[PDB]
């Protein structure tokens, strides 16, 4: 009875709780020090996190382990995590209560670990490498850092001219860098706060690097403020 | 829309700003919104959001976001409207979403968080009031934990129940056989209980059996404490 009581207690974001019945259980369940680890790192706890991760060897263990290495920016051993997984070196989780089941990570979802590794490439000095892990992601899925760092060096792969809201989101974005189509920025100012204030901030940015000081002001201004917080 | 379980999918893998991005994409979803901002650490932002809003689950978010900011009379005031009532039904929604609401019948962390609220804002009988209608319904840590410090845990005449009662028992007998018996679970369960217990010597004086028992969780278990 245990787990309905710890799904709850995450739930209510009553961690203490959470890490304490999770203890209590470590005994009984052993399959289930994975669920302390993660109460663990929601509570900021990543150094205590760790220590129990280091006692397993599965893909969600290893991605926890490099998302708690990141906190603590070691860069070398968050990317050597990951590795393990996509190298395919780890177990297969243990069958477990539905409710756990449900934060367990799935190693068929690639997009979220390259997406990892490339700020993790990055944030190490890897830029070029980095890169390369964000573009195989963007490759499988929209994630929001490998799309904002290949829109960013200009480096996103297009077609020769795959839907949704963001993808348009991105083509809008590839298309204004390239041309500063005002239309674009009159489109995506109506939704400030929203996804507009991303366009909006990409656009202030991409203008600043073009010497267009005065354009680059207007668009900083206007989101800080319809949206002054997102800054 | 798909948007729905590519932001959960996002949560499950800790990358926030994704699911932000698309929740801002989705804008009355927007406790959704809320939330994802309140688990990327953003309480202004989350805040912004929030008053837009009046469920209990808003309320509830709307508290915890006023603590982590310091603003006690403004977390229980956000608490009190949901525990009196004055809050709208939250949306049906998509079942994925609706497992993340809260349920206005969960009184016991509505009474410990007006309890932690209560105390870190100087009414600390006031809160012991709430811990103990907390404790009343439910196991929830920070009453237990602050009842057994007070003593004022309440008692007639789980494994975690059974904590309870070893920790009431060793305050008034110092019990060695519970000590033993809890030291074996450290890290674990023994790690409160020996903590505990290294603080009830400390406070009758008794300072050498009150570093034997901190310095065993400081070895045994050194980032517990
Ligand atoms: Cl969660």
């Amino acid at each position: 009875k245990l787990i309905g009581k710890i799904c709850k207690s995450i739930r209510y974001r009553d961690y203490e709780t959470a890490i304490f019945l999770a203890a209590c259980l470590l005994p009984c369940k052993p399959e289930y020090r994975m669920l302390m680890s993660i109460v663990l790192y929601l509570n900021g706890e990543y150094t205590r996190a760790l220590f129990h991760l280091h006692k397993l060897n599965t893909c969600t263990s290893k991605y926890y382990e490099s998302l708690c290495y990141k906190k603590k920016k070691d860069y070398k051993k968050a990317i050597k995590s990951l590795e393990s997984i996509l190298e395919g070196k780890v177990e297969r989780d243990p069958d477990v209560d539905a409710r756990i089941q449900e934060m367990f990570v799935d190693p068929g979802d690639e997009e979220f670990f390259e997406s990892l590794l490339g700020d993790l490439c990055t944030l190490s000095g890897y830029r070029e490498e980095g890169i390369g892990h964000y573009v195989r992601s963007f490759g499988k899925s929209f994630l929001f850092s490998p799309v904002e760092n290949l829109l960013l060096e200009n480096k996103v792969p297009q077609k020769r001219d795959r839907r949704g809201i963001e993808e348009e989101y991105v083509s809008d974005s590839i298309e204004f860098h390239e041309s500063l189509s005002p239309s674009l920025v009159k489109k995506y100012m109506e939704h400030v706060p929203g996804i507009g204030s991303y366009f909006i901030s990409n656009a202030a940015r991409r203008y600043f690097n073009l010497g267009m000081n005065d354009k680059s002001k207007a668009c900083f201004e206007l989101v800080r403020r319809k949206d002054p917080m997102f800054l």
